[PDB]
């Protein structure tokens, strides 16, 4: 049985090197009988594509993050800005009560049902001075970049490094994954680590279909997953590392906001958090979940 799997970011990047890893114990587990094609980067489509394409069946599975958040306004909460101390924080709320209760109802409304959370990592600035600044084109992240007095070009990921290479806009914020992966310090030099927002992502499935399945196949999908994610949790950390070596290596920068920035982005940070109250019947529950488990 193969099970087509798409999404968004290019090989060696902690979304693709889980997909894959999934798709190895899967067939592990499985004992040959799924396979998983892996299509990255966009290949299958961008977001919205790929995602719609999900939730048909057209294909079976899925890499993404708060994008979903289109289909489930708690979906956000994932990336909600200022909540989590360190990447351990995170996990331990993401394998724990915050998960839960930001995917309640979620499957009811998309079709899709979420099988994991991981880290592609906090996000920090790059730009050509220490401004049209990029943004993703979701409503969390076009709400904070506001807050920030940020002017927002918001843009599909697939589109950042033609953007780049276009010349117009002067930075943006990503994992460092993705600033490495896209070598983005030859353009934009200036980093700033600020870590306002850590990316999750997780790997959905098509409802339908897993539901079709044996309760015995579901059971590996689903371990297939559980340990995929906790590889993926592992290896960023050590990562992120390397990556800010590399940028100090090769003429990039790395710059420490000044108390006075520092202070503006977390004030910004906490204001965006209306957006959730606004959107997100339970968000304060959320809230207090994550807090929980600080
Ligand atoms: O990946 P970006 O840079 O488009 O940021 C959007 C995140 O993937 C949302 O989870």
């Amino acid at each position: 049985t193969v099970i087509k799997m798409a999404g968004m970011k290019p090989e060696g990047e902690p979304e693709t090197i889980g997909m894959h890893l999934f798709g190895k114990y899967l067939k592990e587990l499985s004992n040959g009988k799924y396979e998983v094609q892996v299509f990255p980067n966009s290949q299958l489509g961008k977001e919205d594509a790929y995602i719609a394409a999900t939730r048909k069946g057209i294909i079976q599975m899925c890499a993404t993050g708060t994008q979903t958040s289109a289909l489930h306004p708690a979906m956000a909460m994932l990336e909600t800005p200022m909540l989590f101390d360190n990447l351990d924080h995170a996990r331990r709320a993401m394998e724990g009560k915050t998960f839960d209760l930001i995917n309640e109802g979620f499957t009811e409304k998309s079709g899709l049902r979420t099988l994991n959370a991981f880290p592609l990592g906090f996000r920090h600035f790059y730009s050509k001075k220490p401004m049209r600044m990029r943004v993703p084109n979701i409503p969390l992240y076009t709400n904070f970049a506001k807050e920030c007095g940020i002017s927002g070009q918001p843009m599909p990921f697939a589109e950042v490094p033609g953007a780049l290479d276009q010349g117009v806009i002067d930075g943006g914020d990503s994992p460092l994954a993705d600033i490495v992966s896209l070598k983005m310090y030859e353009i934009t030099p200036e980093i700033s680590l600020s870590g306002h927002i850590l990316v999750i992502h997780s790997l959905y499935i098509n409802d339908k279909f897993f539901k079709s399945l044996p309760e015995q196949d579901q059971k590996w999908i689903e371990e297939a997953a559980k340990r995929s994610a906790d590889d993926v949790w592992a290896m960023v950390a050590d990562g992120d590392e390397k990556a800010k070596a590399t940028i100090l290596a090769n003429k990039g920068n790395i710059h420490e906001p000044s108390k006075e920035l520092h202070e503006h982005l977390v004030n910004a940070g906490k204001r965006s958090w209306k957006l959730f109250y606004d959107t997100v019947p339970n968000a304060q529950a959320i809230l207090d979940s994550a807090d929980s488990y600080r």
